[PDB]
């Protein structure tokens, strides 16, 4: 099975962003990176939740199973200026343990809202998982996190 855990090497992993570009997580190694976990992209309560990473002092990967030319349209509304990927084949929701099932859709499987802070050496330093989607992570606390490590 999978589970991550404080101090372990963050399971790496290879997805097409919202130009189909392929991005490695451990082609990242030297910097602090913030994996940022969403359900669905255009999920509606202005802006969405997600800005609030656009000014983290890190490389932000946001992540949904939404398809890249729908996340590219969400990027572009929300003027999100962080690499958003897409985990259409759910691998990495699975390698991340961050998969449920939405209540209104059977079968279909989605992120939890979740946050890991990744150091520089690739290891997961920081864990938040939430299993309600309308929770939002403690951007402050997270951003201290990413302080420590760079």
């Amino acid at each position: 099975g999978h589970m991550v855990e404080i101090g372990e090497l963050a399971p790496d992993f290879e997805l097409p962003d919202t130009e189909l570009k392929k991005v490695k997580l451990s082609a990242l190694k030297g910097k602090v990176v913030v994996l940022a976990f969403y359900p669905a992209a255009f999920t509606q309560v202005f802006r969405d939740s997600m800005a609030k990473f656009n000014q983290v002092n890190a490389v932000v990967l946001g992540i949904s199973v939404d398809p890249p030319f729908s996340n590219k349209a969400f990027k572009e509304h929300n003027k999100l200026n962080f690499t958003i990927l897409s985990d259409y084949n759910r691998e990495v929701v699975k390698k991340y343990n961050v998969a449920w099932e939405f209540p209104a859709l059977p079968g279909y499987v989605l992120a939890k809202r979740a946050v890991f802070v990744i150091d520089k050496e690739g290891k997961v330093r920081y864990k938040w998982v939430s299993d309600d989607p309308t929770k939002e992570p403690p951007y402050d606390e997270i951003e201290k996190v990413v302080k420590s490590l760079s």
